[PDB]
Order: structure tokens, then sequence, then C-alpha cells
């Protein structure tokens, strides 16, 4: 068996997989629903602040313009959205 | 409520939080630890591949040479496994 570290990090990987298209990469639509059904206390946040992180997210993560999403522009996406919950727990308000 | 996907997140901040010690960055000795006690399939796999990831992790991750890891250093070192894992889901072996 596997911890439940192993366990967490392979479960970001089933997520993606749920999401993408035959190429191993994911749309935007399918980001922006990914988003929401997944994170959808995070947006709330950006909401309430005034900040509609939907609107460019996919422009700010598809770094090479491909239109598609990988697994690398994906952990970038991943590693924003921990950092904030990061700065949080030193107090920090979210979407910072 | 928190989704699954959040909740996961959170717990990788929990995860880091356990190394630290009373300050927000992790000593190269803890780091080994948090890395022994959480991945220990993905190390075993290295060594059975004849590679010792522990050897040169911390220097590897320690970008800013302060011979600590902070939480970016941190997401850094989780991107390395999960990419590995990920591959695994495409065939491949561990530790690659
Ligand atoms: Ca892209
Ligand atoms: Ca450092
Ligand atoms: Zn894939």
């Amino acid at each position: 068996s596997n911890t439940q570290a192993e366990r967490s990090i392979i479960g970001m990987i089933d997520m993606f997989h749920k999401y993408t298209r035959r190429d191993d990469k994911i749309d935007k639509p399918s980001l922006l629903t990914m988003m929401k059904e997944n994170f959808p206390n995070f947006l709330s946040a950006c909401d309430k602040k005034g900040t509609n992180y939907l609107a460019d997210v996919f422009e700010k993560k598809d770094k090479n313009e491909d239109k598609k999403i990988d697994f690398s522009e994906f952990l970038s996406l991943l590693g924003d959205i921990a950092t904030d919950y990061h700065k949080q727990s030193h107090g920090a308000a979210p979407c910072s």
C-alpha cells in the first residue's frame, strides 16, 4: 500500500485524466469546468474579493499558447492554488 | 464544504508544516525524514532501479542555496514526484 501523501499525488493525476482529451491535454472549456467542479470555495473567495479568476486563468497558464493545458502547465496551476492557501495559513487573505 | 481536491491541497500544506519545526522552512535532515515517511514507495522504486534519490534531492531543490526548503521549493519537489507518477500512468517505470 501507498501512503496518504502518495495517494494524494496520484489523485491529482487521476483528476487530470478526468478532464483530458485524446492528446492528454485539457481544452479551455474543460479546464474551466474542472475549476468550477473541484475548487469552488477557492473561486468563491476570489469573486468575493471582487476577482473573477476564470476570466484569464487559461490565458495565463497556457504558457506555450497551444490553446491546450498539458500536465506541466496543470502542475503550475495547482501550484498557484496551493500557494494561496499557504499564505492564508499565515494569516493572509484568500486570493492575494 | 471542501471538495476532495481542495482538502487534498490543504493536506499538502499540513504535511509541509509538519517538518518546519517552529518556523516556516525545512532543513535538510527534516526534508529527508519527510521523504522517508511520506514517499517510501517512490523511494524504494528508485532504489530498485539503482538510484538513491535522497543523495542530492536537498541540494537539487534548494534553488537559492539558503540551505533550507521554503514552500515554493517544496512545491517544486512535489512537482518532480507528480511528474514521475504521471508518466507511470502512461506505462513507463517509476523513478525515471
Ligand atoms: Ca499549452
Ligand atoms: Ca532554499
Ligand atoms: Zn496523461
